[PDB]
């Protein structure tokens, strides 16, 4: 249940001292990451988020205006060009605001939801670095919603649904939500805060969620709610956040023309579901103990032969399965069949398709799983259909149950 | 045909002084980028490349080892943590080698093809920066092939085929190819260079490709092939390259077990087809004059209502086409039909569907293009099928073209 151990065993990634806290993603691990990306993008489509890409670094003046120079300075990597200082972005928010600021906005453009897979770098102390979980370089499932006050509640409700949606896909249904309210001194009026906090609380109660209050624990720039998922070992992972920000749009001069034809400053909401996607991959790796749901599995199927008499057939099948959109490898080496089955079982390949002479003759495949199950002889097209359903549904469970 | 002007007009991207030579990708431009990524990935699957992800920065010792400190010093951004100096990667190659070095390799693993969409930063002079074409931050369609000497030709052959495949998808059939051979002093033996040069030349000849020798223009580390496409204006763009490297693997201690069980150093091939993908997007933007082929179009279909009375209907179509994997938006605005048609025509939306009362009654859609071709009233499923065929084939031309 160490994601580093499992990571090494499955050849997912590795890290080096020449890049502390920075992941080298191998093919398989990167495949997992990319499937994560695909899922998130399906959610972005469904929930109507734009997807953008911000610049890797921006001028120091900008990060002064945002407040990062004051409150983020030690965490930021600085580099320079032509007598100008630049910070490598710890956060994607200012870039998103910069994109928002291009072109005149009106209320008709709101709510505006803007998402990115944001590459962030934070100069974390080397001694605090652990695996995929505490890192220097990472990617957030980051987004920002620009809306009217009147929209806030609805949008919050939208985020809440998204959270419980996404977590549910991974089999985390035990979730604790904490609402952090105003500190003694804050940006924004008492009224704005009453409205926002009430929006959060009501949004939660409409979803029937018994949230816990953290009183006075909100940031100076806004109130927030945070989502903590419990894994199979019942250990808590704080992942998702919905955070109101009154500081950012004002400092970056974001505005829109109201329905009353006057200048308004947009309400801004930071939202993330997974948080660091690397960290989330670690969490999943430990939750599943290396058995990834077939949709997330780097290699979904391994087709093997007894002798070379089946080699050809195997190859055929392989191409076929690859054409059907399945990640499939052929294992042709001369080794005993049990040998192959054991090796790929330890690699946590969801399905192993064995081809002997009878399979070739009958145009079938003998189906086995990493759980040690014999699924018996099966029609190839049937197998492809079932695998395609398992993947498309992102089912947590394999065949036969 | 200025890609910057069109870029602004289509809301693809923007750039600011606080991030010189670094792109803010808006939603539509990023949609284009991601589509390019999808294409490239289909290619990686077909031509059998791994896809990995390297760290964004590595310590200065590595970059000294590779030779970047000696030859690339002024072009590298540097930053520090805990009294250790790091370079933001100008190239993805060393990271790929670092990944290669994890686990024992034998001749059975060769050829090993490793690709990445590699985010690179180079500190170019500010005076040289132009649009998407000359930038500080870019992404290469980078790959490296680790092979034996005997494999070189074959692999080079694969690369050549890849190039001509990919270019032709975008409608570039006119390609000039240059072969650069040994300079007066170089890394690697006369025999190594004989063999590599012969491999390149014969590779080109067997594909029936006329080419020109640039003598002594090869890098000190290896001979190369370069690919220059010509656009519809007959302008030359150098994009693709296949580059032998005799330097990198020995400097980074890359090795594999040979058939003789003796330690061998693998041959390395840098290959890139598009080169900078930002630059390639500029190039395509100008080639198509902002009329992107349907598969590349950020918004493929806009569905408009004449009045409120069709709104519902429009929505329903919008979901349908959306579920069919089409990028579609609904224009429900309280504006005249001609207003909408004009805006979406200026946006170069390939297909404008109009729903009047007739259409709601008949279950059809009025179909017209950005070229101002009236395709008239068509059954929805027909339109869907046709659009899907146009997208899957990545067709250059629209319906009735
Ligand atoms: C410069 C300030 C730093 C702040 C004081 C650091 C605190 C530790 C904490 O408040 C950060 C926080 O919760 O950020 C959280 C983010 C959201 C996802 C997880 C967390 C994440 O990314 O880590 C949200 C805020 C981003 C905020 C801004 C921006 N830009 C603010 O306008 C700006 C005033 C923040
Ligand atoms: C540190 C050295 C820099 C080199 C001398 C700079 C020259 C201007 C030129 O030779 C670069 C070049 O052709 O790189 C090209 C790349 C390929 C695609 C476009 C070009 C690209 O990325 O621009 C290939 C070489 C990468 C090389 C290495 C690495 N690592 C070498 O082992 C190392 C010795 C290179
Ligand atoms: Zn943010
Ligand atoms: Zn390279």
């Amino acid at each position: 249940r160490d994601h580093r151990k499992i990571g090494k065993q499955l050849d997912l990634y590795h890290m080096q001292e020449e890049a502390p806290g920075m992941v080298f993603w191998h093919n398989d691990g990167w495949t997992i990451f990319r499937e994560l990306e695909v899922f998130v993008r399906s959610k972005l489509k469904e929930y109507q988020y734009q997807e953008v890409k911000g610049p890797f670094m921006m001028d120091r003046v900008l990060w002064e205006k945002t407040g990062h120079w004051d409150n983020y300075k030690d965490a930021m990597f600085t580099t320079s060009s032509e007598n100008r200082e630049y910070c490598i972005k710890p956060m994607n928010c200012p870039g998103h605001v910069q994109i928002f600021n291009q072109g005149l906005k009106s209320y008709r453009d709101l709510p505006l939801r803007m998402a990115e897979f944001g590459s962030c770098h934070r100069n974390e102390p080397s001694g605090s670095l652990h695996g995929l979980m505490r890192v220097r370089g990472f990617t957030q499932d980051d987004a920002h919603i620009f809306c009217t006050e009147e929209q806030i509640r609805d949008e919050v409700n939208g985020c809440i649904r998204l959270v419980y949606d996404m977590y549910s896909t991974f089999g985390f249904e035990k979730i604790v939500v904490k609402l952090s309210t105003r500190p003694e001194k804050r940006i924004g009026s008492d009224e704005m805060w009453d409205r926002a906090e009430a929006d959060l609380a009501v949004a939660l109660e409409e979803n029937n969620i018994p949230f816990e209050y953290q009183l006075g624990e909100g940031a100076f720039y806004g109130p927030k709610i945070e989502f903590t998922l419990y894994d199979c070992l019942d250990r808590a992972w704080q992942c998702g956040t919905v955070q109101l920000d009154f500081s950012l749009p004002s400092r970056l001069s974001a505005s829109y023309v109201g329905e009353d034809n006057e200048r308004k400053v947009p309400v801004m909401i930071h939202r993330a579901i997974l948080g660091s996607m690397e960290r989330f991959i670690g969490i999943l790796t430990e939750e599943f103990a290396g058995f990834f749901p077939t949709w997330l599995a780097p290699v979904q199927v391994v087709i093997m032969n007894i002798t070379d008499s089946q080699s050809e057939y195997v190859n055929e099948l392989t191409q076929k399965l690859s054409n059907a959109g399945i990640r499939v490898k052929a294992d042709l080496r001369n080794e005993k069949i049990g040998f192959k089955i054991r090796e790929h079982t330890l690699r946590r390949v969801p399905y192993m398709l064995v081809c002997g002479d009878k399979e070739v003759e009958s145009g079938k495949v003998a189906v086995r799983t990493r759980r040690g199950k014999d699924l018996g002889s099966m029609d190839v097209n049937e197998v492809i259909e079932k695998l395609q359903q398992e993947i498309r549904s992102r089912s947590l469970k394999q065949l036969e149950e």
